[PDB]
């Protein structure tokens, strides 16, 4: 068994990073809970609701064929061939694919499905590259791209009277190409000269702050760093005794997260962050925690996950998920589910239009060319009361929540909502405090 | 059974247009002998010789997995998935693919194999589009592209003092894009103004000559027409009483063929044609004719072919291929075989370099990235004593034989060798006669 297979009149493809990118030679690494098991389980949860929804796809049951990305393009590409296993001879009629976490993977997959006119909806890929609806015409993303985020950041930088900014992107996909967007959006706009562009892959981190203070005029540092990388730049900057000198503008990797802010409260004070308009799905919380080994067979990775989540093998007991006093939930679950809904709403819209009782031959063609024309024109309330739609390029419109960290008053300890970015920039300057 | 499968240590992919492009809805049409069965049988013949060759791949047997293109891109694309059937679980280790007749198909296939780093060698696709070694980096062609042919035609047009030419391309792939090359090669060069560009899909043909005589200054007509289309333009022009007015410059579709020249001897007189340096494989002629229904089981389409070649079902008798007094051989067989050799020579070169006794794990990786680097650096005598190689773009260098039809003397009735096009233009003007 190399996958999860739920049977249904129509089947939805799944690609999740269940396993981390293993070392050189070894294809799959350790299991990754929050990013692979959680997001995975979210789809299963989402499909459950759809299949139980009497108002949506009332006579057409949805199936699942979730597969392991293993955080590798080549791996997910060969893994995607099963979403085409029907085209050669119970046969699976894959109708669309819940696109992968990780753009470099997502592109690799958005290449076979493009050829088989299979439409795809990612939940995590934000690389501005994927917005080329010509190179990737069947791809669409339920998260917005980093370009929107960058324009938002340029908008905030522009509105505070900063024409000398600095960038600091974590070496990798998310970091580099996102900071590039900013660069280009800065070039195209007014030209808020970028002093330095530091690319970070704690001795080295102290050199980063040393290289940044090299341009002491560069007040503001635009950050596109991984979760710990922010924490390790801050600690480096506090060590550099640089409290309230730097003007942090953080990407969505930062957001309203207090974890990179522990002990780093003084230096981080007044940092600006853009978190996508997100909310936590209330129903799904009671679900994931419910899952035992005896009941949750569905998840063909759950015994593997169980041995890791609790660190065990002896492991006899199912009530164990109560042990999470060190480990909490996972964000971006709202998106996964929504992508699954974006598919289910499109299919249901395709049904009342072409069908008969249910799943007619007139639609059956596995022509996602018409379904793509439906996924794109899909505009409904999502799993958290946040609208779900796409532009002509297939990226979801970027609606954000600009936050700023404050410490002064006991009426202000934490992230304050400085403004929003629907597409026009909303930013309050009396509510701001550095 | 949907294919031919010969087992071997290493297996070579095959895609042939066994069946014509059926009507709207119906995927496969009738069988096509010369273009589907012949070319198909050539590969089988070619692989036989390689597998029997003690000097080439001496301990590594080559297998075959030939498949029906059915003259359709979508069809051949889904047909190509078997060349990847190994990547999910006797398993077949496909190493390369003998690329399809028909560029629009060839591109569609050069899209999955590109993704699976499977190298491919076409035998018939000449669309100048495929020379983009970036968009098609694993594709290579044992025939030259039409661009070479076009530059040759411009070279001949340039050397005869013609700055006013006309074009006439058959509506389709081969016709249009080839005539476009000429247009561009004319634009880039000296600018031999094109009067009209007639695209032909015998009342209509007489209108073609009517539209062509509209620019009576346009002495020369550059033709990229299908085999009968030339015959139907000539008959149209003779009816138009236009003997020795037009100056035909014919593409490789014309060549040294007397079939479009029956009764049309007077109008066609002096026409210039470019035939690729080709010769007929002596061994293979005695092979194809040998094939009976009882012996030749190998060919999973041969019973279907047999019922068509002789028009029968009653059909009891194997000695029947003697009935060919109306139907002869098939050209371009030299190319197919050569492509198969181009693969076998590359594999053998890859073996002595990486291997052990035979088919080592150190090469086994099905990484055609290194094999592509071998196919490209392959330079040997082909199946007809005509060198086989590739440029950095993967197209075989264009070596041609410029012919001209003559009728005057009984020492000259037929196509005379006016010159050659290795890359520098060779053209004799005393040997020419209109």
């Amino acid at each position: 068994p190399h996958s999860i297979r739920i049977e249904g009149d129509v089947t939805l493809g799944g690609l999740f990073p269940v396993h981390a990118k293993g070392p050189s030679g070894v294809p799959c690494g350790d299991i990754k809970r929050e990013n692979g098991i959680h997001r995975l389980e979210a789809m299963l949860y989402a499909l459950d609701q759809i299949n139980s929804d009497p108002n949506l796809l009332p006579n057409v049951t949805l199936g699942a064929r979730i597969l392991d990305t293993c955080s590798r393009d080549t791996y997910a590409l060969e893994q995607s061939l099963t979403f085409v296993q029907a085209l050669i001879q119970k046969p699976e009629k894959v109708v669309g694919v819940i696109g992968a976490s990780g753009s470099s993977v997502s592109i690799m997959v958005a290449n076979i499905l493009r050829l088989f006119q299979i439409p795809q909806i990612s939940y995590a890929s934000t690389a501005p590259e994927l917005s080329d609806d010509r190179r990737y015409d069947f791809f669409s993303r339920v998260v917005p791209p980093d370009s929107f985020q960058a324009q938002a950041m340029v908008d905030i930088v522009k509105a505070l009277g900063w024409n000398y900014v600095s960038t600091l992107a974590s070496e990798g996909s998310y970091g580099e190409k996102g900071v590039e967007s900013f660069t280009q959006i800065s070039k195209e706009a007014g030209g808020l000269c970028i002093a330095q562009s530091v690319r970070i892959p704690t001795i080295d981190f102290d050199r980063i702050i040393k290289q940044l203070l090299d341009t002491p005029n560069s007040r503001a540092v635009v950050i596109f760093a991984n979760d710990e990388d922010i924490k390790q730049i801050l600690a480096a900057a506090k060590r550099a005794d640089q409290v309230g000198h730097f003007l942090w503008v953080g990407s969505d990797s930062w957001g309203s997260k207090i974890n990179p802010l522990h002990q780093h409260e003084d230096i981080a004070e007044g940092a600006i962050t853009i978190q996508p308009k997100r909310a936590t799905v209330e129903g799904f919380d009671a679900y994931f925690t419910s899952r035992t080994l005896e009941n949750n067979r569905r998840n063909v990775w759950f015994a593997e996950y169980w041995e890791e989540n609790f660190n065990c093998k002896k492991c006899t007991g199912q009530e164990r998920i109560g042990k999470d006093s060190n480990y909490e939930q996972e964000g971006k679950v709202q998106f996964v589910i929504d992508a699954v809904y974006a598919m289910a709403h499109a299919l249901h819209h395709m049904n009342k239009d072409l069908c008969y009782r249910g799943v007619c031959p007139e639609m059956e063609q596995a022509g996602g060319k018409k379904l793509l024309k439906y996924i794109r024109h899909v505009n409904f309330n999502g799993s958290a009361g946040t609208p779900v739609m796409f532009n002509k390029n297939g990226d979801a419109p970027g609606r954000y929540d600009i936050f700023q960290y404050q410490t002064t008053n006991t009426t202000n300890p934490g992230y304050r909502l400085i403004g929003q970015w629907t597409d026009e920039l909303q930013l309050n300057i009396e509510d701001m405090q550095w």
